[PDB]
Parts: structure tokens; sequence; C-alpha cells
């Protein structure tokens, strides 16, 4: 009843976490800052009013 | 009316049991008191403003 307690191990619990995209992860460069994309809209055709 | 009476057999009919969570038996070496276990507290990543 005159000794210090004693510790006999520790186990270190680690989860690996996931990302559940990463299939979406494509890998630009590191070039440019600014990127866009377009589109034309579309035009119901007309008409054909000879006159 | 004078003869002792006989036995036949005696049967002692026995079946072991099991123990449904034997595969939990992990074996340590008994040495030591006390057993802490620990895990690492998340840390989310920041924004760098390099200002």
């Amino acid at each position: 009843k005159y000794l210090f307690p004693k510790i006999n191990e520790t186990l270190l619990i680690d989860i690996a976490l996931g990302n559940r995209f990463n299939w979406l992860a494509k890998e630009q460069d590191f070039i440019g800052q600014y990127s866009e994309e377009y589109v034309i809209m579309d035009t119901v055709p007309i008409n054909m009013d000879l006159s």
C-alpha cells in the first residue's frame, strides 16, 4: 500500500475518415486564376413573311 | 425376500456449455494495474489570409 500505481498500455484509437467525393477530384496545375465557360442561347425560328 | 437389490447402471449425463463471446478473448500478461485510452481531438483546417 505504498507504491505509486502503474499503467500497462495505451492503444491510440484512430479512424480513417474518407471523403465520399474524390472521383470528382480532377487536378489542375496551379496557373492562372480565372476560368469560365459559356453557352449559346436558343433561337426559335420565324415564319416567312415575304412582304 | 432375501436378496440385495441390484442397480443396473449409473449414467452421469453431461454436456459442456460455450461462451457466445469467445472471439473477444484477448490475452494480456497481468502486469500493472490501470490502463487508459485516448484519441486525438480534431483540428479543422483554416483559410489563410496571408496579409
